C-alpha cells in the first residue's frame, strides 16, 4: 500500500523536526499560501534565526471548480518549510525528506527547474525553482531576497510543497476526490462538498458591497494598531484584507485599473507591519539571537576552472559561459600569459573552462598561479545576469555557487569567492557513486567527467538527447517532433539525458493535434511524435530524463502528470464550446495592456483602425483589405478563452480553431493565427499576407504605444518584451521578402494611440527597430561594419537593407571594392566642414584644367547609373568609372585653390562626387 | 528526556492515527475551541460515521492576561478527537492515548470525575468527566447528546486535550513560558509576544463599531447562504459571528442585558445551519455510509458494571436496585436470607444470601427462569436525573459495559443494553485483575477483596478516615472531613489510598476559609488543622485510587494547589485594595431577570425592606440599624475577584471583607446567612439580622418572578422558584418565628420595578403553602392533617407547624372522633341551608343549656388556641349538643324559632375557625 495524505503530514514534520525545526500549526485565519503565514512574512525579517514547518491549508478563491476539475482547489495543503539563515544544504535535506516520505530519489526523476517567486501583494521576492518529481510540479523553492519591501538578512530558504500533487503523483490517481487520505477514506469524502460549496461561494453569492467595506474596515484598523505599535494584530488585519480582495476578486468586482490600487494598499500596509516588526523585535533585544558573516619553469599545462553551482537558468549558463571564456581570454592576453586552444562548457550545475596548454610564466614576471589567483575572483565577480541573488554574503549570482574547482596542471590555483575556496574536487550526479569526486592534473577533468556519467559539452548532450528520442520514436514507427528551441531548453535541464517513451491516452488524440503538441513542448517540454506513414500523431512522447534512474518509474510518473495536463485541457476546451469566438472577443476588455494605453480591445480596436493602411504599405492587393479587416475584428479573441487563461501557450491556436469550427474561412483563421508569430526565438513566421498584415501591425501598435508611454526597455529590464517585439517586426519583413517603409507605418499607428505620440518617439523606435535589425543581421552572419554603413542609409525598409547587407558583403571580397572605397573616401574627407560644397552647383564655366571636366562628366554619367534604391552590384560597376578621372583629378588639379570661387567650384563637385553613396551606403565605416 | 510540546502533538496524532482516526488540520477561522470547528459541530450529525483527530487552537478573547498569568491565555491548544459511532472503549483507548504520551498510567492517578460539557449557544450538551492527572484537569471527556438543538444518533464521544496543561505537568514547570516547546526553543519565544500585543488587541484596541457592524453583516451572509442551502459558508460566517462577538464582550462593550440578544442570534445561526447540514447530507445519500444497530439455596449476585458514575448516582442506583429486587423476589414467592447492596463508581452489586431455587407453590418455576425474564426490567427500572444513550435508545447515567449475574454455580443468562449477562466482570485497570471471572456467587465479595476493591460504602469510609487521621496524626494534626465531602469521597474511588502532601506557608496568610473551600470544594482535599492550637496545619490529603505510586501522585496534587493558592493570593491581594461597600456597585453588571433588573437593583430592594420585615418576625427594634447595614453590603462580594473565579465563596468573602472592613461579626454573619440555606442538606441561618436577610430576598425572588411570569407550573423550574420557597418555609420553621406571610409578601410586592397584583401575591401564598405542605408531609404528619390547618393557618408557617404536629397527635386520641362528629353534625346541617341568637326565642330548655355552654367555651376557645385546649374545651359541647339534637327540633315551623335554632348551631359549628377545618378531617 502506497502513501496516504496524512501518513505524508506526519513524515514530513518527523522529518524535519529532525533537522531542528519547531512544528507549528497554521494561520486560524484565511491565507493563499503558507507565506502568508506569520511565521513566514514576520519572522524572515530581522537577523533572527527561524527553523519552522507546518501545514497550511491555502486559500485561493480564483481557483474554485467547484472539484469539477481534477486537480484545481480552492483549498488546498501546502507543507510549508523556513530555514534561516540557509544552512549551505538545503537542496539536500530536501531530497532527504524525499526519501523520508518513502520516494526513491536514485529511481524517480527529481528536477530543480527555475521559477521565481514575487508577491506585489507581500512586497517579496526571491529565486530558485519549481521540483518536477516524474514531471509534477510538487515543491516550490526559493532563496528569499526580500520580504515586506525591504532587504532581507540572513536570507531564509523556503520550501513549499504541495501535498495534493504529491500523493496524486505517488498513488497514481487521475482526480483529487479519489486520495487515500487515510485507509478506507478518500480525499473527496472528507472534502469534495467542501470544495462544491465554497467554489458556490466564492463564485457566485458572496456579498461583494459588503466585503468591500469590509476591506475598508481592515485596512482602517491595520493602520489604527500600527500607529498603537502592535504589528501581530496589524499585520492579521493585513491578512483578512487580502482575503477579503481574493473574494471580491473570484466574484469578478476587481475592474481592471482597481487591481493595481488594491494591491497598493495592501503593500503599503504589509510594508508598514513589517517595519513596525523589525523595529519591535530591535526593541526586544533579538532573544531568538543573532546572525553574522621554486624550480626550473616548465612545459605548459593545462588550466580547468570549474564554478559550481545550484541548478541554473538556461539562459544563465549560456551566457555564464560566454563571459567567462571572454574575460579570462582577455585576462590572459593582459597578463603577458600564453596559451593555446581554449574551450568553455556549461551545465545547469557546472561552468568551465579549458585552457589548453597554459604558459607557466608570463612574458618579460610571476608564475601564472599568482596572477590567476589574483585575477579570477573579479572574473567570476565580472559575470553578471538579468537576475541574481544573495544566500551567505554580500556576493550574487544566479544561483548559490557550491564549489571551486581550479587546477594549473597538477597544481590548485589557490583563491576564495562568495566564500568558497578553490580545489582540486568537484561533484557529479547526485546519489551516485561519483557524487564527490578529486582531479589529480587538468588533463583529467574532461576524462573524470566522462567518468561521473555527466556530458558537459552541450553540443554532445544535443546529439544525444536527439538520436536516443528518435531511435525510441522509430521503434514505435513514428518520428520525434524536436524543434531547436526546445532542445535547447532541455540541453540545460540535465547533465546526463536519458530520453524515456512513454504513453498516453489514444482519447486525447481528439482534441486538436496543435493543442496537444504545445501542452507537451511548451509545459512539460516533452518531444511529440508523429507516425511516420499517415503523417499523424501516435499516442506517445519522449521525456528526457536526468541521471541513472529507473525507466518504468519515471515513464509511469510522466504518463500520470500528462494525463492529468490533458484532463485540464479537455475540461476547458468543454467550457468553451459553448460560446462563439465572437462573443469572448467583447471580454478583451477584461485584460489591460497598459494603464495610459487601455485593454486589450482598445488595442484590437486600434489594430483594426490600421490594418489596412498597413497592408497598402507592404503592398498587397487592394483586395485582400477586406478579409484582412473582417481578421482584424476577431484577433487574440482567444484570450478570453479558459483554455488559454490555463494555457497562455496557445493564443493564436485557439483562435485558429475556434474560427474553424465557426465555418469561417481558411485564410481567416489562418490570420487570427499568424498574427501572434513568432511566438519565441526559433518559431515560424507568418506567411500568409493578411497574416503578415495583422502581425506587421500588432508589432507597430505595441512598440509605438509603449514607448509613448515611458515602457522603453533597459538593458535588463523588458517586461512587455520590446526587443522581441521589434526583432521579430523585422524578422517577419526579411524572411516574406516584404518591402516596407518603417517611418511612415510608425507615424501611421503613432496617430491611433489614446496617448499624443512625438515625432521624438517614432524616431526612439525607429532606432531601436534598425539596432534589432542590426542584431539581425550580425546574427545571421554578416560583419558588423558592413551591416552599419548599410543601416546608415537603408534603416526604413528592412528587407532592403538586408538584401543590400547580403550585397555588400559579397563586394567586400573582390578587389575592387577598397579602391572604390578610398575614391570616395578621399573626397569626403576632403569636404568635411566646409559646408560652402553643399550649398553651390557646379559650374562647368568655371572649370580651368581638363581633369575637371573630364571628372564633372564621369560624375554625370554615374549619377544617372545610381539612384537611391540600386542594387550594390551597379553601383561598384558604376562606380568603376570614377577610379581614373578621380586620380587624375587629384594629380593634376589643386583643391584648395586661392581664388575663392575656383575652389569653391572644385568643393562642390567633391561633394557631388561623395553624395552619390546617399542612400546606398555609408562608406564612412568600411574598412 | 522529558517530552516537548511538538512531541505531544506528533505522538497523539500517531495514536489516534492508529485506531482509525483521520487526522485534519485547524480551522483556518478563529474558533473558541476545537467542538467549534464544523469537523465536530456539523459532522457529529447525521448518521455517517466520523473518526477524527486534530490540533485545535482555541482562541478565548476574555482570556487575555497579557501572558502575566501562568495557565490563562488568550490562544491555548486543545487534542480534539470525535469518534463516531461509540466504540465502547473509548476510555481504554485515551488511557492509551496517555501512555503514547509517556504517562505511566499505574503509577499516575488518572481520574474520570463528573463534568458534563455543555454549550447553549450551539445547542449541545452532553454527559461525561473531566479528567484529573494527580488533581490537575488535562482532558474533558463527553459523550455528545445533542448539537445545534438536534439530538444525535449514532452518539459521538468527544476527548479534547488541554495540551499546555499537559505538558507543563509532565515537564513540571509552572508557568506557560516556560514549557520546551522543542528542543531549544520555549513556548515563551514562541508565544509570549504574541500573548501580549493579542491581549492588548482584545481587551483595550479593537474597534467596538466595526465589529459590531462586522457581526451583523455576518449575521446577514450566514442568513443569505442558509437559504441558498450552502450549509458550509453559513456556518464560517456563523463562526466568524462568535468571534466577534467574543471581542466585543473581551472589550467590555456588551450590556448585561444586551448579551441575551447577542446569545439568541448566535444560537438560532447554529441550530439552522445544523438543520441545513442534516438535510444537506441526506440528500447526498449519506454517502459515508449508516448507522446500523430442586436445590438447597444458594446465594445470588448481580452487577451492573458502569462506566465512572457520579457520587449521587451511585448512591440513588444502588437503593433503587436493592428496593427493586426485593419487591419483585416477593411478588414471585422467591424465598431468600439477608440482602445487602454495595457499589462504587465502576459497579452497582445487590448480594442476596440463600436465594431459594425455585417459587414457593401457591405456575412455581426455577428462580433463574423467572429472573432471567424480570432482571432487565429491574434494571431498566433505574432513573437517574440527567441519563445518556450510547449503543441504543436505552439509557442510564453512563454506559453499562459488564452485566454479572449468578445463582449459586449458574449464570442467570439475560440481554440488557445489548450487553449479555455473565459470570465475568472487571477490577482495578491495569491491573492482575483487570478481567475476572467467578465461578461461585458466595465467592463474589471475596473475590473483589483480592482485586483489591472495598466494594462496601461503609468499609471504604471508614478506612478513608482511619488511614487520613493517621497521616494527619503523624504530622500532630486532625482531618477537616465534613460529611459531604466524605460522602463525595467515598464514590470517587474503589481502592482508596490516602496520601498526605504540603503546601507553602505563605498561603497560611490566606484567610481559613479561602483555604478550606479551594482545598474541599475544588481538589477534594482533607484539609489538616493542629491538635494544639487548632489553626491550620500546611497539609492536606488526598485520597488516590488504586496501586498508584504514592510519591508522583503527592508531587502533581501539590503542584496543583500551589496554582490554585497562587491564584488566590492574587485575586485576595486585588480584592483587599477596595472597601466591600466599593464592590457593591459592580452587582449592576449581573442580571438577576430582564424584567426585574439586576443584582444591585435586587439587594437595594432588600435594604428598603428588610426593617418592616424585622418586625413581622418579632426582632429585637434595637437590632434594627445593624441589620439595615447589613443589607446595604449584601451580596456585594460577587463582584469581587475571589467569588468571580472560586463561586462557592460567595457569602463567605462578604463575611471576610465586611470583618476586615471593620465591621461587626454580627453583620458580617448575616452578609454570610443571606445565602442559607443554599442547597438542601446546607445549614441554616441562625442569627436573627441574618434570618431576616434571607427571608427578605427570598420573598422578593418570589413575589419579582411571579410578577414576570416564572412560576413553574410544571417540572421546569428553571429560577429554583420551588427550592426558595422550600427554604423559606424551612428558616420560618427552624428558627421558630412567627410571621405574616401575606403582609410580608405585600411590603415586598410594593417595592418590586413592576406591577404586582393580588393575584400574584395571592398566588405566591398559594405556592408557599404547598410547600410547606410537602414539608410537614415529607416529615411524616397525615396529609389531611396537614391540609385541615393549612386551610386556617397557612399565613404563619411556624405556627401552622406546630399546629398540625398537635393536632396529628389529637388525631389518635379515644375523644378525636367524638368532637370531629360533635362539630359534623350542625356544620353539615347548615351549610346546605341558606345569624344571631335571642334568648327570649328560646321555648326548650335544652336550647338554653347548649347558649351556655357555647357562650363558656367560646370565651376559651379562640382564632389562635392550642389544639388541647381546642379538645378539652369542644368536649364540654358533647352532651349539651346530643342533648338538644334528642330533644329539640331545628327545622321548627316558626321561622324566627327555627332560623334561631340554626343560628346557634352556626355559632356552635363557626367554633374551628382559624384553628382547623375540620370538614376535611376523615369523617366530617
Amino acid at each position: 500500500s502506497v502513501l496516504t495524505f496524512q501518513q505524508a503530514i506526519q513524515r514530513l514534520q518527523d522529518y524535519w523536526a529532525s533537522v531542528g525545526c519547531a512544528v507549528m500549526q497554521c494561520s486560524n485565519t484565511e491565507v493563499g499560501a503558507g507565506t502568508m503565514n506569520p511565521l513566514t512574512f514576520l519572522r524572515v525579517l530581522g537577523p533572527e534565526p527561524w527553523n519552522v514547518a507546518y501545514v497550511e491549508p491555502s486559500i485561493r478563491p480564483d481557483d474554485s471548480r467547484y472539484g469539477d476539475n481534477p486537480n484545481r482547489l480552492q483549498r488546498h495543503t501546502q507543507f510549508q518549510v523556513i530555514l534561516k539563515p540557509d544552512p549551505g544544504n538545503s537542496q539536500d535535506l530536501f531530497l532527504h525528506s524525499l526519501s523520508a516520505l518513502g520516494i526513491n530519489v536514485r529511481e524517480h526523476d527529481i528536477r530543480f527547474v527555475e521559477d521565481n517567486w514575487e508577491s506585489p501583494v507581500l512586497g517579496a521576492w526571491g529565486l530558485g525553482w519549481e521540483v518536477w518529481m516524474d514531471g509534477m510540479e510538487i515543491t516550490q523553492f526559493t532563496y528569499f531576497q526580500q520580504s515586506g519591501s525591504l532587504p532581507l538578512l540572513p536570507v531564509s530558504v523556503e520550501i513549499t510543497y504541495g501535498l495534493e500533487r504529491i500523493l496524486m503523483s505517488l498513488q497514481g490517481v487521475d482526480h483529487f476526490k479519489n486520495i487515500q487520505y487515510t485507509k478506507g477514506i478518500t480525499y473527496g469524502e472528507l472534502f469534495l462538498e467542501n470544495e462544491k460549496e465554497m467554489s458556490a461561494y466564492y463564485l457566485e453569492h458572496a456579498n461583494v458591497d459588503n466585503i468591500q467595506k469590509h476591506f475598508d474596515d481592515f485596512e482602517e484598523e491595520a493602520r489604527s494598531l500600527l500607529s498603537l505599535w502592535l504589528p501581530i494584530p496589524a499585520y492579521d488585519h493585513v491578512l483578512k484584507a487580502s482575503h477579503a480582495f481574493n473574494i471580491l476578486d473570484s466574484r469578478g468586482f476587481v475592474g481592471v485599473t482597481e487591481r493595481a490600487r488594491y494591491f497598493g494598499r495592501m503593500r503599503s500596509l504589509a510594508r508598514q507591519c513589517a517595519q513596525l516588526w523589525v523595529k519591535t523585535r530591535e526593541n526586544l533585544g533579538y532573544p531568538l539571537g543573532t546572525y553574522q558573516e621554486k624550480g626550473v619553469v616548465g612545459q605548459p599545462r593545462a588550466f580547468v576552472l570549474e564554478i559550481g553551482t545550484e541548478e541554473l537558468p538556461p539562459h544563465d549558463v549560456i551566457e555564464a559561459t560566454k563571459q567567462l571564456e571572454k574575460s579570462l581570454i582577455q585576462i590572459l592576453e593582459k597578463r603577458r600569459l600564453s596559451h593555446g586552444k581554449v574551450r568553455s562548457y556549461g551545465t545547469p550545475r557546472r561552468l568551465a573552462v579549458v585552457v589548453e596548454n597554459l604558459n607557466m610564466k608570463q612574458m618579460e614576471a610571476r608564475f601564472a598561479d599568482e596572477v590567476l589567483t589574483e585575477d579570477l575572483p573579479t572574473i567570476i565577480s565580472g559575470i553578471s545576469f538579468p537576475k541574481s541573488m544573495r544566500w551567505n554574503s554580500n556576493i550574487v549570482f544566479s544561483r548559490p555557487i557550491r564549489w571551486i574547482f581550479a587546477l594549473h596542471g597538477d597544481l590548485i590555483v589557490p583563491f576564495c569567492f562568495a566564500g568558497i575556496s578553490s580545489g582540486n574536487q568537484s561533484c557529479g550526479l547526485r546519489n551516485s557513486s561519483l557524487a564527490n569526486f578529486k582531479v589529480e592534473a587538468a588533463e583529467l577533468y574532461l576524462h573524470t567527467l566522462e567518468k561521473a556519467g555527466i556530458l558537459i559539452d552541450m553540443q554532445e548532450r544535443k546529439q544525444r538527447i536527439l538520436h536516443d528520442s528518435s531511435i525510441l520514436a522509430e521503434g514505435v514507427g513514428g518520428d520525434i517532433i524536436a524543434p531547436d528551441s526546445l532542445v535547447q531548453e532541455v540541453i540545460n535541464l540535465v547533465e546526463a539525458p536519458m530520453p524515456i517513451i512513454g504513453r498516453y491516452d489514444v482519447s486525447f488524440l481528439a482534441l486538436p493535434k496543435d493543442v496537444l503538441i504545445t501542452v507537451m513542448q511548451k509545459h512539460q517540454k516533452y518531444f511529440p511524435v508523429t507516425s511516420k506513414t499517415m503523417g499523424n500523431l501516435l499516442p506517445c512522447f519522449i521525456t528526457v530524463a536526468n541521471g541513472a534512474i529507473k525507466e518504468e518509474v519515471v515513464r509511469k510518473g510522466n504518463e500520470a502528470v500528462l494525463r492529468a495536463r490533458y484532463e485540464d485541457a479537455k475540461f476547458f476546451y468543454k467550457m468553451d464550446t459553448q460560446k462563439k469566438l465572437s462573443e469572448f472577443r467583447d471580454q478583451l476588455s477584461s485584460i489591460l495592456f497598459h494603464e495610459r494605453l487601455g485593454t486589450m480591445l482598445d488595442k484590437m480596436k486600434r489594430v483594426e483602425n490600421t490594418v489596412a493602411e498597413v497592408a497598402l504599405l507592404l503592398g498587397i492587393n487592394e483586395k485582400m483589405i477586406p478579409a484582412i479587416k473582417d481578421a482584424a475584428a476577431l484577433a487574440m479573441s482567444d484570450l478570453a478563452t479558459n483554455i488559454v487563461t490555463e494555457f497562455t501557450s496557445l493564443a493564436g491556436i485557439m483562435a485558429r480553431h475556434y474560427a474553424l469550427r465557426d465555418g469561417l474561412s481558411e485564410q481567416i483563421a489562418e490570420a487570427l493565427f499568424e498574427i501572434t508569430l513568432p511566438r519565441f526565438s526559433g518559431d515560424v513566421f507568418p506567411k500568409t499576407d493578411p497574416g503578415i498584415v495583422l502581425a506587421v501591425t500588432d508589432r507597430l501598435d505595441s512598440l509605438v504605444g509603449l514607448f509613448g508611454a515611458g515602457c522603453q526597455p533597459s538593458s535588463t529590464n523588458d517586461p512587455f518584451g520590446l526587443r522581441r517585439i521589434s526583432y521579430g517586426l523585422v524578422q517577419i519583413l526579411v524572411e516574406n521578402k516584404k518591402n516596407f517603409d518603417l517611418t511612415k507605418a510608425l507615424t501611421l499607428v503613432a496617430e491611433e494611440q489614446p496617448i499624443t505620440i512625438d515625432s521624438g518617439v517614432i524616431d526612439e523606435v525607429v532606432q531601436f527597430v534598425t539596432r534589432r535589425l542590426e542584431q539581425l543581421l550580425v546574427d545571421e552572419g554578416i560583419n558588423c561594419e558592413i551591416v552599419r554603413s548599410v543601416l546608415i542609409e537603408r534603416a526604413n525598409c528592412p528587407y532592403l537593407a538586408s538584401q543590400t547587407a547580403i550585397e555588400m558583403e559579397a563586394f567586400s571580397r573582390t578587389e575592387d571594392f577598397p579602391k572604390i572605397v578610398e575614391a570616395y573616401s578621399r573626397p569626403t574627407r576632403i569636404i568635411r566642414g566646409k559646408e560652402i560644397g553643399s550649398a553651390l552647383e557646379v559650374d562647368a564655366s568655371v572649370f580651368e584644367k581638363d581633369e575637371e571636366r573630364a571628372l564633372w562628366s564621369a560624375y554625370l554619367e554615374v549619377a544617372d547609373k545610381i539612384h537611391p534604391g540600386v542594387d550594390i552590384k551597379a553601383f561598384a560597376d558604376a562606380s568603376l568609372e570614377l577610379l581614373q578621372p578621380l586620380e587624375d583629378f587629384f594629380t593634376n588639379v589643386f583643391v584648395m585653390a586661392e581664388d575663392e570661387k575656383v575652389r569653391n567650384n572644385r568643393l562642390a563637385l567633391l561633394t557631388k562626387v561623395a553624395s552619390l553613396p546617399k542612400g546606398i551606403a555609408d562608406l564612412s565605416v568600411l574598412p
